[PDB]
């Protein structure tokens, strides 16, 4: 919630990059850094009263106070019918990264059907570092 | 929730990178760093009262106070029918990374049907570092 | 929840990288680092009262206070029918990493049907470092 970085190659505080047929003669670097980070996040002071019927007196009657009625979820549901008579396939693959007809599914339900949650909830996902290298 | 970084290659505080036919003569580096991190996160002070019927007196009657009625979930449900008469396949694969018709499913349910959760909940996933190297 | 890093190759505090036909003559590095990390996370002070009927007196009657009625889950349920008359397959694979028709399923349920959870819950998953190297 403060530093959410997606970086491509490299991350650094102080970085020197000297490449590709270069000459670097008798230099004098002198850093005097003072880098202090005082985070104080999420400091909460909660005081909650949560009733559904507080202090009912005197020959009363309640009915169907909280009804989360008929509930239906069908999150990922997909149909891929394939009707073929004659299929001919040729793959000549070299130094490649092929994915044919794969199904990559990720599902993360943090706080599903519930009542009266306090505190903190966090979901983090990061996946599939795939890579191919040929000389 | 503070430093959620997805980095491609390298991560460093102080980094020097000297490559590819370079000359680096009699230099004088002198760092004087002071890097202090005082995190104080998630400091919570909760005080909760959660009743469903507090202090009912006097010949009263309650009914169906909290009813989370008929509940249905069908999270991942997918049909891949394939009707073929004649299929001919040829794969000539070299130095490659092939995935054919795979099914990669990840499912993480932190706090499902419940009541009165306190505290903290955290879900983290990161997967499939795949890699192919040929000379 | 603070440092959730997905790094590609390398991670370091102070890093030197000198490669690929380079010359590095009579240098003088001098670091004076002071790196202190004082984490104080998740410091909680909870005080909860959770009743479903507190202090009912006097010829009262309660009924169906908390009813989490008919509940159904069908998390991962998928059908892959395959009807073939004549299938001919040829695979000539070299230095490769093949996965054909695999099923990789991961399921993690932290706090399922419950009541009155306190404290902390954490789920972490990270898998499938696959790798192929040919000279």
């Amino acid at each position: 919630s403060i530093d959410v970085k997606y970086i491509g190659v490299k991350s650094a505080y102080v970085s020197y990059d000297v490449q590709k047929r270069t000459i670097y003669l008798n230099i004098t670097n002198t850093l005097n850094i003072t880098n202090n980070n005082y985070y104080s996040v999420e400091v909460e002071n909660i005081t909650a009263q949560v009733q559904f019927s507080k202090t009912v007196i005197g020959k009363a009657r309640l009915n169907n106070i909280t009804i989360i009625g008929p509930l239906d979820m069908k999150q990922i549901d997909y149909t891929v019918p394939t009707v073929i008579a004659e299929e001919m396939s040729y793959m000549y693959d070299f130094c490649t990264l092929i994915s044919i007809k794969v199904h990559n599914i990720v599902l993360m339900m943090q706080v599903t059907v519930t009542t009266t949650y306090f505190g903190h909830s966090e979901q983090i996902s990061q996946e599939r570092y795939q890579y191919v290298d040929c000389g």
